[PDB]
């Protein structure tokens, strides 16, 4: 039964068949339980260690790297030889990457926790009910409540399910709805029916929400709805039915995975076609066998030399590392795949009390009526200065100072803004300042009061605590508060009764302080007040009063204004039922108009700013706020979002004229708009999907598991650190001050992060280009293997690895936030990128090969068979071309292979400098510039000297140590890479852009 708010409390008993004094039979609890099932949100998948091992091998790349495992295990056992010491080192060492890889991504998981699994933190273990079956009230299982069922609840317990209210027992009954909103503030409940069906959560006075609180009083109710049927599972399964995509750079690594695939089997294919020439030979003779084990040789090392297998490691600790550096910036991003996200972040949506305001009120001014006379009409205008809810300031009247008590108006005035409110003051020693007890707008109200001390009461002699609340305390024993009709949306204003303190034996002297909203109090007045005296309300002076409460809301100003009144002969306190909100309009009628106080909810210091980068950046900002339409564009003009005097009639919308609008012009709306006022519950969420129908990065901010579907939704969901543990769990980034500056600077810090990544990026892809340049070289020139799988992967994961990491540290452009945002579609290299890369591959595979021919050729230690090419034989079954010699081992001396590794170590070095700017050549921009990429690289340096005299490496390896002329050979081969790049930046700089 969905629509309980709206029936009676009979028709929800009537309904169910069940008697609210004795229950539930359990007869009807059996049925009831089969029909809508026990009362709790659905489990999460038991995702299974088994199947999330088996998800570490789900990827393209890995599998072909097992594979790899896989032959290489093979030919490391198919072989003849001895040293098993050094055989079967590959096949363990690839074997045991995609062991740490997938030991690392089941890491993740278990620590990982979802926003569904958040939801399960607000619902209670038990319930108490009333059933048929028993006397007195039993306490069972939250799981085991039914719709229908009769409960009970009280101050302290965690409301069970959606519950339809049908008697309080206490004397009012209070609720922490806060977990919907985060405004602790308690709300009164009642038990008649809201008309309205389709009425909205907030207005369902008469409902208790699965997952909130009782924070005063004792109640009894009929359940209306369970399970993913309350409010909460309705926001659960929203939560659910939403995928979040993949990020641009996962997507558009993900399908460098398939292409780099189509590309390790096309040039092994290529290594076949080449050999087509063994079809052409005697089938006797020669070792076929031998020939097969050289294929699947260099299919592995083709495959490993492909591999970025270093890659994942660099982004996570780039990701890590900016991380912690954005979390200094006060932005706790929760996703590291969300930094890269945020960078390209194009849209948004702000809450603005709290995030883009300080949500800090206080009164700047005041009016009351001066004088009427006829047409001739005058009211008074006054300051109040002091912004802190300290009771320090003053009232000034054209900024002279004046005394409130010797303005009547300002009396009342005051009795109002003290009588009329739930909230206090209190001076924290601890911290050296006033704070608010109870909301900030009725704050602003008792810190008023004290300023203006209508009374001249001494309490510069009052201590500091004291000094607090001295000027109500005073108003306060002048009236006696039988009282107090709550606010509801619908009159939009709060009143309460009061009776003098003084009096014995009397029937007359009664008063009611009516504040809220302007227009319908105002509305409702037929008595203007002038002092003491009292005069009707005319046409004239309520233009006036109108005229200036919208040049105060709508002007500079955009001050939130309460209009105050009292009821002078205020209905009998027997003929009300204070049961019944939707009697308080009427009892709060024919009033006479004392005053309105404006008051200010101040733009944080840093927000004007924060919004102009944006707008150099490309980025539009959406203000999400509460105040009417008006006041809402004036906040807008205000902080830069509006141009102070330009159109917006189209940009500007409050929830009911979106509503209004069909679809088609919705989604439309929602990409020019740029303030959002009085926005409905499913608004934030469907203008995120509209926002996303036009492609565009959307940032979203809230809080409560209100906001959880639109955070979950958008892709860069923004919590408020003040903000509920499930509205952070929901969302990509947490702001740990609220503050909407902690935003952008943080996307300015993603965007600094993804320029560094597409250098490490394509530094260690465009690496392994000039690595399968080197295998596939030495193979078409039936070379003697230059380089092989154990030394590629150390490499690619600690020579190469160490400069790409110092590549993150980049330093940023300076014009990082004077472009627009990246595209999502925008490819990491291509054009003529791709050529840059294919051509420095080309040199570097082919300089590998060569430090390996030079030895073997124009070297002393190694054959001086110059142009001897070992292309001809490698199966030393003739022993032709070396005829008086036993020897044919040499092919394998391990000079050659440390010449080109050497080459391949020393090349790439000097490639993590032409990594220090995409087009900047070094003059312009030094090798110095990143001083950790210097570190680096002498680090990768000395390891790489590590394996080459430390026993047990260079023979895992099987490499020699070089000689000084060796060496000075390698810097001859491998510094020609830089003059090369440079060229290439030239002619990139010169003749391309335009
Ligand atoms: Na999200």
């Amino acid at each position: 039964m969905e629509a309980a708010h709206s029936k009676s409390t009979e028709e929800c008993l009537a309904y169910f068949g069940v008697s609210e004094t004795t229950g539930l039979t359990p007869d009807q609890v059996k049925r009831h339980l089969e029909k809508y099932g026990h009362n709790e949100l659905p489990a999460e998948e038991g995702k299974s260690l088994w199947e999330l091992v088996i998800e570490q091998f789900e990827d393209l790349l890995v599998r072909i790297l097992l594979l790899a495992a896989c032959i290489s295990f093979v030919l490391a056992w198919f072989e003849e030889g001895e040293e098993t010491i050094t055989a079967f080192v590959e096949p363990f060492v690839i074997l045991l990457i995609l062991i740490a890889n997938a030991i690392v991504g089941v890491w993740q998981e278990r620590n990982a926790e979802n926003a569904i699994e958040a939801l399960k933190e607000y619902e209670p273990e038990m319930g108490k009910v009333y059933r048929a079956d028993r006397k007195s009230v039993q306490r069972i299982k939250a799981r085991d409540i039914v719709p229908g069922d009769i409960v009970e609840v009280a101050v302290g317990d965690k409301v069970p399910a959606d519950i339809r209210i049908l008697s309080i027992k206490s004397t009012t009954l209070r609720v922490d709805q806060s977990i919907l909103t985060g405004e602790s503030v308690s709300v009164i409940k009642h038990t008649e029916p809201v008309p309205d069906p389709r009425a909205v959560n907030q207005d369902k006075k008469n409902m208790l929400f699965s997952g909130t609180n009782i924070a005063a009083g004792k109640a009894l109710g009929i359940v209306a709805t369970t399970g993913v049927s309350t409010e909460i599972g309705k926001i659960r399964d929203q939560m659910a039915a939403t995928e979040q995509d993949k990020t641009p750079l996962q997507q558009k690594l993900d399908e460098f995975g398939e292409q780099l695939s189509k590309v390790i089997s096309l040039i092994c294919v290529a290594v076949w076609l080449i050999n087509i020439g063994h079809f052409n030979d005697p089938v006797h003779g020669g070792s076929w066998i031998r020939g097969a084990i050289y294929y699947f040789k260099i299919a592995v090392a083709l495959a490993v030399a492909a591999i970025p297998e270093g890659l994942p490691a660099v982004i996570t600790t780039c990701l890590a590392l900016g991380t912690r550096r954005m979390a200094k910036k006060n932005a706790i991003v929760r996703s590291l795949p969300s930094v890269e996200t945020l960078g390209c972040t194009s849209v948004i949506c702000s809450d603005k009390t709290g995030t883009l305001t300080t949500n800090q009120m206080s009164v700047c001014k005041m009016f009351i009526i001066d004088k009427v006379d006829g047409d001739f009409c005058s009211l008074n205008e006054f300051s109040i200065t002091g912004s802190t809810y300290a009771p320090e300031g003053e009232v000034l009247k054209n900024d002279k100072p004046i005394r409130s008590g010797q303005f009547d108006g300002l009396v009342e005035l005051a009795t109002i803004c003290a009588l009329c409110n739930d909230s206090s003051l209190d001076f924290n020693e601890t911290k050296g300042v006033y704070e608010k007890v109870g909301e900030a707008t009725e704050t602003a109200l008792t810190t008023l009061v004290e300023k203006m001390n209508v009374f001249n009461t001494e309490v510069r002699n009052l201590s500091k605590v004291e000094r607090a609340n001295a000027c109500n305390s005073v108003i306060r024993q002048l009236m006696k508060k039988e009282f107090t009709l709550e606010f509801s949306r619908d009159r939009k204003s709060m009143s309460v009764y009061c009776s003098p303190a003084k009096s014995s034996r009397a029937a007359v002297g009664n008063k009611m302080f009516v504040k809220g909203a302007p227009e319908g109090v105002i509305d409702r007045c037929n008595y203007v007040r002038v002092g003491t005296t009292r005069v009707p309300m005319t046409g004239p002076v309520k233009e006036k009063i109108l005229s200036v409460i919208k040049e105060w809301g709508t002007g500079r100003d955009t001050l939130r204004c309460l209009a105050l009144a009292t009821r002078d002969t205020p209905p009998k306190r027997e003929e009300m039922v204070l049961d019944d909100s939707s009697r308080f309009m009427e009892y709060e009628t024919d009033l006479t108009f004392v005053g309105v106080v404006g008051m200010l909810d101040p733009p944080r210091k840093e927000v004007m700013g924060s919004i102009q980068l944006c707008r150099d950046a490309g980025i539009r900002v959406i203000m999400i706020t509460g105040d009417n339409k008006g006041t809402a564009i004036a906040i807008c003009r205000r902080i830069g979002i509006f141009g102070e005097n330009e159109e917006v009639a189209d940009r500007a919308y409050t929830g009911r004229e979106f509503d209004d609008l069909p679809l088609a012009e919705q989604r439309e709306a929602c990409r020019r708009a740029c303030c959002f006022a009085r926005v409905e519950p499913s608004h934030k969420s469907k203008i995120v999907e509209y926002l996303q129908s036009y492609d565009e990065i959307t940032a979203m901010t809230g809080d409560g598991v209100n906001d959880a579907p639109a955070l979950k939704k958008a892709e860069i969901g923004i919590a408020m650190g003040s903000g509920t543990a499930v509205a952070k769990t929901a969302s990509e980034m947490v702001l740990a001050d609220d503050n909407f500056s902690t935003i952008v600077a943080a996307v300015e810090e993603g965007r600094a992060i993804y320029n560094n990544m597409k250098q490490f990026i394509r530094y260690l892809i465009s690496s392994n280009v000039g690595e399968v340049v080197c295998i596939f070289l030495t193979a078409a020139l039936g070379l003697p293997e230059a380089l092989i799988p154990v030394q590629l992967l150390w490499v690619n994961l600690v020579t190469d690895g160490l400069p790409a990491t110092a590549l993150g540290f980049n330093p940023p452009d300076l014009d990082i936030m004077d472009r627009p945002p990246r595209s999502p579609k925008e490819p990491l290299i291509s054009g003529w990128l791709f050529f840059r890369y294919m051509a420095i591959g080309g040199y570097v595979g082919a300089a590998t090969v060569g430090a390996a021919a030079w030895w073997f050729m124009y070297a002393e230690d190694g054959p001086g068979v110059t142009y001897h090419q070992l292309t001809h034989f490698m199966q030393c079954t003739e022993d032709h071309p070396h005829f008086e010699g036993l020897d044919c081992e040499i092919f394998e001396a391990p000079e050659p292979m440390t010449m080109a590794l050497s080459v391949l170590v020393t090349i790439e070095m000097c490639n993590a400098l032409n990594s220090l700017s995409e087009n900047q050549s070094l003059m312009r921009m030094p090798p110095w510039v990143n001083i950790w990429l210097l570190g680096s690289i002498c680090l990768s340096m000395s390891l790489h000297f590590l394996i080459l005299y430390v026993d047990p490496l260079p023979m895992i390896f099987k490499l020699k140590a070089l000689d000084l002329t060796q060496w000075l050979m390698v810097l001859k081969i491998s510094l020609p890479v830089i003059g090369l790049d440079e060229i290439l930046k030239f002619i990139a700089r010169n003749y391309l852009e335009g």
